[PDB]
């Protein structure tokens, strides 16, 4: 079973939750990109999409799917996105692809967050995959010092700039004993724009694809 | 003459500049008078860190060397203004829209010298609005969340920060617990930073008035 095939199964399983005339928030990454291909097939049935990254926006426009600005939306019934790690509670680590900031923003406007993953993203405990932290560029060294004080090990993602013009520190070895408190503790640091811990905005449903099929972990 | 007062406060901060220091420099009209004072002692300065692109342009135009904050580990002094300040050293900042890099530089600096004319001194913070810097696509969302905190956000139309973001100027927030307020703004997704300076206080508050400059703190 190709990894591609599991991602396709999970993508198609999210399609079943799309109702006519919805505005659809779309996440980022390779699993989401198979979902974009599924959305193209039913794009006459929906109104528009909100894009969590410029890459996602380009892919949606290439399919002829209308894209609209989040500020022109107050009611977003569904957000579909992948994750780097997800557990049965629906807590996630996101940001491997560097889009965690707009991802968290769209996810917070959306009523229902559908997380689509193959089985390798499911973990019993969060924390092995690093936490991407988006940082104002001139604050890089200061923020890294503050993260070390929190017991994290930050690694600058060389050469990468986010959609928002910032850099990423990928942080290893943080404690996830209290993940909501951890998510806040990063964000209150001057120069931190956002971080990849999704503990305050959980996935409402977690669709996990394996060889047997797609399982609603949540 | 508010300008005369601002000049007095600026000169009073110059007395804290020692030889071979790297000097962090704030933003705004009071700081711009201090930039003119700094020019007169260029020979004494190693370099300055700039809290805004505008401040960098003013420093470079005086021939004052500018270095990037990521290259600095020892930043002994930061000199900045404020929109409001109390004797505790809590401040509202961001009237000029530079509050994000200001707070970053302030937090690297050892000593924060706040320079103000008398009109900036308040017993209770809160009359001047709190500038909140927001990821542009998150604007309406952040506004809705700020309304839930009891604030009235007003989009600063046409303005873009040094970081490519927009400002909501927020009125009527409760300052009963200023540090918790500062945090509650910064945890909202899409908020980059806000103008409440309650976790990083001014270490010295130099207040210019008719009678001279008084160290409120
Ligand atoms: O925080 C600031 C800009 O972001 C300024 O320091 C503040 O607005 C005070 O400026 P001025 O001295 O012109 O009153
Ligand atoms: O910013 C990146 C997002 O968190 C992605 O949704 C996440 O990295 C999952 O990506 P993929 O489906 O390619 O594994
Ligand atoms: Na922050
Ligand atoms: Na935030």
């Amino acid at each position: 079973h190709h990894m591609s095939e599991l991602k396709i199964k999970a993508a198609k399983a999210a399609i079943a939750y799309i109702e006519d005339d919805m505005v659809i928030g779309v996440g980022t990454g390779s699993t989401v990109n198979f979902f974009i291909k599924e959305l193209a097939a039913i794009k006459h049935k929906i109104e528009a999409c909100v894009a969590s990254s410029k890459a996602t926006e380009a892919l949606l426009r290439a399919e002829g799917i209308p894209v609209i600005d989040l500020n022109s939306v107050q009611d977003l019934p569904i957000y579909v996105d992948g994750a780097d790690e997800v557990n049965e509670r629906g807590e996630m680590i996101k940001g491997g692809g560097g889009a965690l900031t707009r991802e968290k923003i769209v996810a917070n406007v959306a009523t229902q967050f559908i997380c689509i993953v193959d089985e390798s993203k499911v973990v019993k405990r969060l924390g092995e995959f690093p936490v991407a932290v988006e940082v104002i560029p001139m604050a890089r060294s200061f923020v890294a010092r503050q993260i070390v004080k929190l017991g994290g090990d930050p690694e600058y993602r060389e050469g990468f700039v986010t959609d928002n013009g910032n850099i990423i520190l990928d942080v290893f070895n943080l404690s996830f004993s209290t993940p909501m408190a951890l998510e806040d503790s990063l964000n209150v640091i001057p120069g931190v724009v956002e971080n990849g811990v999704f503990a305050k905005r959980l996935a409402d449903k977690v669709l996990v694809a394996s060889a047997s099929g797609v399982n609603n972990l949540k």
